[PDB]
């Protein structure tokens, strides 16, 4: 089995305090991310199994229940996702470069996991937040088609829910897109 | 006499830099913050005697006019609200874990205050603006009982002034949250 | 000739490095800032020979088209503007204190450089951005009556298009705000 | 009665990090400084009661054992030398700027604290480390006078053990030492 | 196969940066620590298959020629010392605590990666360099006997070779050491 | 006229914030670098116009009397070399690198100075200190050839005075290496 990633986004920092607390409690799960985001939100995500996971983010929504604005689970995670959101890709010679960026934090999770997912690319980094608009983003690369058709999947899904901002394949990236 | 705290907040970065000018001359006054917060806020926080105290904030007034949005002075502060405001209380031990978030600095202040004032606690630290939202929280440990009686009480006003975004006491906190 | 200075906001980070990558290349300009600010803009700023930045910013408006929210240029800018904004005028002791606040960066330019345009100042930090507002402002020092005229003038033209959100001079500015 | 400091210096980050939990556990006591400084040196720094720092200091030369270089004990500290040391002094008025400077830490913790003891003084900062020579700071202001009387009994004992490296009374210190 | 990690030390940072360009060229490798360390050594590392690492490091020491200090590599090297090297280690509940320090990178690589090798921990953290001794150390957790029986095993090695400065196992680190 | 470079470095930090003082107030000169740096040097870096860094130096040798370690002064020193110290170069397209590494502040200006005076190159940065050694470098980009007999010169005085720890050009920098 692969992993599975686990979203809540609640709305106080004390509750999502507690929400991340009942979530690293509930079952055996790795934290990637608890942190307030645009105004004035709180995101936990999480990694584990499958079954983990789910009871990870029951756990969340249990302990803060209505200030909950979403959960999100996506199973069998593409691994580059984890290491991406973890701010923990190593140095990666980049090639072209490709960007997708969307208005909620599942739908770029679930563009980054299809990319990653999706012929041969890395990916380079992935924004959660960042302060602020809410929007987040990923950065990819390979060689130019790859990066194509690549972020084209990406985009798929999120652009047929109006969650996607918008996106750029960018072949010989300027040296100061490299000074990243 | 213990200490009075002053706060004024101003539209202007510009005339918030001018209003903490004004306060920081007007009297035998010390700042502990002087800085933008959510758009487009400067908040001044300053600190002494109470008559010292209120003549810098009538000076911060004078010369804001009317682009201030809040003024508020709170007589015979606890000592713990200023350290904790000031980034500077040492390393406490956490053990039971309360935290209340407010809407405005001035609600802030005397929520964190009142807990203060209640019982054993340490307050552990304070977050003014911080980007955005303008909500403000106070993190706090003791004993549970001793925590549970000081949110209660802290909370009192916040809640009756619709000022109170939320509050939680978290008996047993996961070592991910001791890991502040 | 003197240099001149490029702007081009875009609505979104994907786009606005795309924008960034075209306008680098298009001409020979130096990049000062390129940066996502406010939600959820992006923003680049260049500068070169009046011709150069001229076909940096129409390359740039070309690659956004759409999610172009303002270009700008500003011919024969003054070299303190540009030392200014790449964060880099060296200390300065500071004597009468001005600062001018705009709702825009283009009028900040503007006003930074018709600031410095006029009589003895020099002008000390520039802040595009800043998280958040969408408020851009630029301080300066030098004599009392050299800063009077230098505001007064650098605001005029903003003040007229309702973008001046307010200014100050700060004759003797207290030590804490020379601990910049 | 007055708190007392315990400082432990061990040869290792090994050895000083278990030091350091044997210091905390042994009684109530607060941990001011656990770091690495010159090489390759570990400190502990701690505050409590006479009685507490002496179980405290005793717990960590039990683990420390043969790579303990320094262990000391200063009773009735003043309480800014405290506050100094945890980076924490509120923003001070610089008047006339004096500075000590010692070759142990020891030496200028009791430099730090004969000074703050003298006359009318606030202590400023105070560097322990800090990369490298193994050289420590403290520095203070107040009027010329009391400075001056403040630095030369802060002096007395370090002199006679060959522990000084210098210190200075700055009278009118230029405004870029007020740019700290 | 697993993969293998490589290391260049070198006198000059000038020499070293070009050791650093020779070593990314020579064969597919990835980069994960270049940069100055202790007086005035410049130190590369690198991971990738066996031969490719072999290639690159034989390609630093040839441009580095007489300025080489030491070049090491270590074939099948544990997935968890690469990610601790790169400080991407995710969030790990620390139960007992060990820790090694060596007086080489080489030793502290072959220790971290022996302790990693046997039995049920995480390493923690590792740290190259740091400013300076030229000591580096490894953390790992787990429950006290698979601690006890890693570090003891990590240090047969250096010990033998007078590598090693000192390990210690903590079984109850304090909150104030989970407090990283 | 050009302006000048003056260097004052003295054996405490003490001494040292006492002779930047001495320096600054001595003629109309602006401070570049003031910072201690390898133990247990403290630097002065400044410019003006010759006689007024003339008069700035001997201030500061007054000053510091016997805990100078170095005083020195380079007339018409080339602009780029005090950009590139006050870390203030704007972001060039690195072409082929060249880097300069001597065991003193005052050779390394030399070298940098010779190295802009000669040709079409534009210095990158300079890095005085850095923690530790004593050693500084610069680095420059250009066409090859350029480059080549740019650190060629720069280097003849400082070999001379076996003041010249190394260098290299790099022609084609790896993108790791322009991710400076």
């Amino acid at each position: 089995a692969m992993e599975s990633i686990g979203l809540v986004e609640v709305n106080s920092i004390a509750r999502g305090i507690e929400a991340a607390d009942a979530m690293l409690k509930a079952a055996q799960v790795d934290l990637l991310e608890a942190k307030p985001v645009c105004p004035g939100k709180y995101i936990v995500l999480i990694c584990g199994d499958v079954a983990a996971v789910q009871s990870s983010v029951t756990a969340g929504k249990t302990m803060a229940a209505h200030s909950v604005l979403d959960d999100f689970i996506l199973p069998n995670v593409h691994p580059q996702v984890l290491t991406a959101i973890s701010a923990a890709t190593p140095l990666t010679l980049i090639k072209a470069l490709g960007i997708i960026e969307t208005f909620s934090i599942a739908s770029l999770i679930v563009a980054a996991d299809t990319a990653a997912k999706t012929g041969q690319v890395d990916l380079v980094e992935i924004r959660i937040g960042m302060g602020i608009g809410g929007k987040s983003f990923v950065t990819l690369t390979g060689d130019v088609a790859s990066v194509e058709s690549s972020v084209a999947a990406g985009v798929m899904l999120a652009s047929e829910r109006g969650m996607l901002v918008d996106k750029v394949v960018i072949p010989s990236p300027h040296d100061h897109l490299k000074r990243c």
